[PDB]
């Protein structure tokens, strides 16, 4: 039945048609990955501080993402949906982490895979500082597995060092473009990190979601985190319709969720983040 319900929604997404010039631009075409992926206008990121008379300067490849589905009454986190840097555009981002008060960064893609480069790095290695543009960030600790990185940053603007704030960068290793991981647990366990983290940190902009095209893994994980929190503060019963949720965050950002495979892990993450919950209760 999956294979026939993104098939229904692939054939809506032909119709998504919304203006996206900003991306089009000639001067913002070494600041995207893929000539077709590109930003919503209507839901872009515009990035502050740039001078309006140089062209492009206030572009970069990633949206706001909310759930649109929820009412004025209900809290939820809301998320970024970025492309992966280049070389070109690891300043770009960091000044999208710092105007939007980010705290929390998560990384659903390796740096290289099987030879095609995805993202490249922009955080400096342990113990060391890097300028990014205007900006000072210091890698202050780092906890590796071979599934998850963990990276807590200190990220300050060069003009004033007594503004310090820390972001914790979550980089999953384990889920390759186009692809699945092997099994849900370990994407769910990496979430509940996250949003322990977010839900700390009273105050916290968007978290801030990205692969390399910015769509495939963030669309997927990007709704697996607004479906979890809709169980985890509705309850076990609440309401889940995933294609509902995948059309409204798609009408944000084009293309969210890539794969057919990438719909049903939606469904057996869920599965089991419900299973997981019921048994915690008794």
């Amino acid at each position: 039945g999956f294979w026939e319900e993104f098939e229904s929604l692939q054939k809506q997404e032909v119709k998504n048609l919304h203006q996206r010039l900003e991306g089009q631009r000639p001067e913002n075409k070494g600041k995207n990955r893929y000539k077709n992926i590109l930003p919503f206008d209507h839901s872009r990121v515009i990035l502050q501080g740039r001078d309006s008379n140089i062209p492009g300067s206030d572009y970069i490849n990633a949206n706001y993402i909310k759930n649109q589905l929820l009412g004025p009454d209900e809290n939820a986190k809301t998320y970024i949906a970025s492309q992966g840097c280049l070389e070109a555009t690891v300043n770009d981002f960091w000044q999208m982490a710092w105007q939007e008060n980010s705290r929390v960064i998560v990384m659903t893609t390796r740096e290289v895979e099987k030879g095609r480069n995805k993202c490249v790095p922009y955080w400096p290695e342990v113990g060391m500082q890097r300028a990014y543009g205007p900006y000072s960030v210091t890698n202050c600790g780092e906890h590796d597995t071979t599934e998850y990185k963990l990276r807590t940053l200190q990220v300050s603007p060069l003009d004033n060092g007594d503004l310090i704030r820390e972001i914790w960068h979550y980089q999953y290793l384990s889920w390759p473009d186009h692809g699945v991981p092997s099994e849900p647990g370990g994407v769910l366990s990496f979430l509940d990190q996250i949003n322990q983290r977010q839900e700390s940190l009273p105050h916290a902009g968007p978290i801030i979601v990205h692969s390399s095209a910015g769509i495939g893994r963030t669309g997927t994980i990007i709704v697996i985190d607004m479906l979890m929190e809709n169980i985890s503060t509705k309850g076990l019963d609440c309401d889940i319709d995933i294609q509902k949720t995948i059309q409204m965050v798609r009408a944000q950002r084009s293309g969210m969720v890539q794969t057919e495979a990438q719909y049903k892990f939606i469904y057996v993450a869920i599965a089991q983040f419900i299973e997981t919950t019921k048994k915690k209760l008794e």
